[PDB]
């Protein structure tokens, strides 16, 4: 099994955010079966960026998701070929965000390749004016549908000064194997929490670390 107890990862990332173009690569290793992991990154390009970094914090790791309860991992058995994944991320105040992933497995280590853009978020609110202060934990649910996997949840970005701006995020994960037959799981979520550990430079680097855990509903059902 290609998928190692400790492995390394290697990011790049272009994007534009209201026509604000920039790019930054990261580094960081994780722990795929504990649900951990950690990333160090840096704004290669375009930096200092003109908004909040928070924005892009999702962008940078399915591999890492501890998986209780023999949940197959859906991201797990895409390999040695791996797999992609597309979101489109709506803020309740008009941003939309949508990201493109690849995820490679390369001489035993993790290769990520995002692209990103930006629209649409108001000049005068938080992301543009660089007044976030991280993300609170969170809940994706998760279900097969279209061949792959599609995710949904709710996210909540914390303010200066107390509240929350609010995103809806709408994921879809397909494997690289089609033809591989998948143990697909039924409905099941994935608890997130993802922090920032440090920065420096004016979030020109980050340091950024996840904990993520795959688990069914452990509500009785009468049914």
């Amino acid at each position: 099994e290609l998928i190692k107890e400790n492995m390394h990862m290697k990011l790049y990332m272009e994007g534009t955010v209201n026509n604000h173009h920039f790019k930054c690569t990261s580094e960081g290793e994780g722990k795929p079966y504990e649900g951990t992991q950690t990333m160090r990154i840096k704004v290669v390009e375009g930096g200092p960026l003109p908004f909040a970094f928070d924005i892009l914090a999702t962008s940078f790791s399915r591999t890492f998701i501890n998986h209780t309860q023999g949940i197959p991992d859906f991201w797990k058995q895409s390999f040695p070929e791996g797999f992609t994944w597309e979101r489109v991320t709506t803020y309740e105040d008009g941003g939309v965000l949508t990201a493109t992933q690849d995820t490679s497995l390369q001489d035993g280590c993790l290769i990520y390749n995002v692209k990103l853009r930006g629209v649409n978020f108001p000049s005068n609110g938080p992301v543009m004016q660089k007044k976030t202060l991280g993300w609170e934990a969170a809940t994706e649910m998760l279900y097969p549908a279209d061949g792959g996997l599609e995710g949904r949840g709710d996210m909540a970005l914390k303010l200066v000064g107390g509240g929350h701006l609010i995103c809806n995020l709408k994921t879809t994960y397909r494997s690289k194997n089609p033809a591989k037959n998948l143990k697909m799981p039924g409905v099941y979520f994935v608890d997130h929490r993802l922090e920032r550990i440090k920065e420096a430079d004016k979030e020109t680097y980050v340091e950024q670390h996840e904990v993520a855990v795959a688990r069914y509903c452990d509500l009785p059902s009468k049914l």
